[PDB]
């Protein structure tokens, strides 16, 4: 049932010092945005992960514009102010279901709205730790040779593969999906 090639594929090149499980994301793509507002993998798949298993989520850039690698440091500033499932849904309903943000104004409102001081966020906009959380999410990337979004890696060596699973039914889907991020988590 679980073949290298099926439910995953693994990397040439495996990538060393890897989130044990690592999604990649962006608000740019509308099909990213039903991975966890509506497949809710995210939340599914941390459901039957091993006790311990840290559930990394990095963003990337679309087009390159100016809004996008804000978007990157605007995320950066989450996973820093550790408020990643709090600005999560108003970022995607506002980038892409309200369209509200067109700015890196319009995303520090975002924040605001959801309990972060404009206070504590441009101290996190301007950290070093968001420099460095901005810069590992493109090493990361890069270091996958990311060809799409969004995509789920594990260990740093293998590449979870939806359209290798059993779609013929959400349930069936979502359920295959967490447990060969599980299994793939033993390897």
């Amino acid at each position: 049932q679980y073949e290298d090639g099926k439910q995953y594929t693994t990397l040439e090149k495996p990538v060393a010092g890897a989130p044990q499980v690592l999604e990649f994301f962006s608000f740019f793509c509308a099909h990213a945005y039903q991975f966890e507002e509506v497949l809710h993998i995210s939340d599914n798949v941390k459901k039957k992960l091993p006790e311990g298993v840290k559930m990394t989520k990095y963003h990337v850039n679309f087009m390159g514009g100016d809004l996008g690698k804000d978007l990157t440091q605007a995320w950066a500033v989450a996973m820093a102010l550790g408020v990643e499932d709090k600005v999560t849904v108003p970022l995607f309903e506002g980038v892409q279901k309200t369209q509200t943000i067109r700015s890196a104004s319009d995303i520090r409102d975002v924040f605001i709205n959801a309990g972060i001081k404009g206070e504590e966020y441009d101290a996190a906009w301007n950290s070093f730790v968001v420099k460095s959380l901005v810069a590992q999410q493109e090493k990361a990337a890069a270091d996958v040779q990311l060809r799409g979004v969004p995509a789920m890696f594990v260990n740093g060596k293998y590449q979870l593969n939806p359209q290798g699973m059993d779609t013929s039914n959400m349930d069936v889907f979502v359920q295959q999906y967490a447990d060969t991020v599980k299994y793939l988590s033993e390897k």
